[PDB]
């Protein structure tokens, strides 16, 4: 009765970090690659996390949080400009062990 | 409404430039590891493709084309022909997929 | 054909090993190298596509290469250690080429 589902989640760079610290305190296994993306072939983060199926929403609540697509103010008068974004995606799992 | 799949696909360093080149004029969202493989666990590099089912084919035929296993000629640092290249790839179902 | 998908996340210092198992035992794993757990430190990740019948015995090799146990450890009155520990998830795939 392990239902498992697997969650792949690409982040950018920026919000890796705080993400990350919210999947520990909130008592979720992630494991973190670096990759590359985007047009321009830049460096974002994907994150891989085996979770029960129950707990998916909950997951994908987290990231959207984190990492939902926003404008910012920037300087180089200061301009409004959009940051952030996340694509992610969960599979199914047909068995999982801890050894 | 759109059934999606993720494709994996492990390639030699060699063509993963142009490839992923490829994939942006294509209009394929792709994401780029760095990774190591093979007998010798030398450098390739593996992508991730997050694609509407309906486009798998085309993607898989945009992967072939850019890294097929064939034979060149090269001298060693007279000229001698050595294969390159190759591609495995696999494609998996996807439950669910959002963009945030 | 009947492919799936091993993902195995295992200790930088077992992976080594493991990974020389692979090429012996004639499993076609790839690496990346990822970050995880509480410290968020470097360990590694394997991904293996396999045909459904060899499932078994890749786990098994994973388990003996890679399981949780404790090690004489001295800091720097030698002290046991628990070390290793894998994680593995094993899913299905719709469609598998070589090319």
């Amino acid at each position: 009765a392990m239902a498992t589902k697997l969650v792949i989640a690409i982040v950018q760079d920026k919000d890796a970090n705080y993400l990350s610290d919210q999947f520990i305190d909130q008592n979720v296994r992630a494991t973190k690659l670096s990759t590359t993306g985007g047009f321009l072939q830049s460096g974002n983060t994907t994150f891989m996390i085996g979770i029960e199926e129950e707990r998916v929403p909950e997951v994908l609540e987290i990231i959207k949080k984190a990492s939902h697509t926003r404008e910012e103010f920037m300087t180089p008068y200061p301009i409004k400009v959009q940051v952030g974004g996340a694509t992610v995606l969960v599979l199914p799992v047909d068995q999982f062990e801890r050894f």
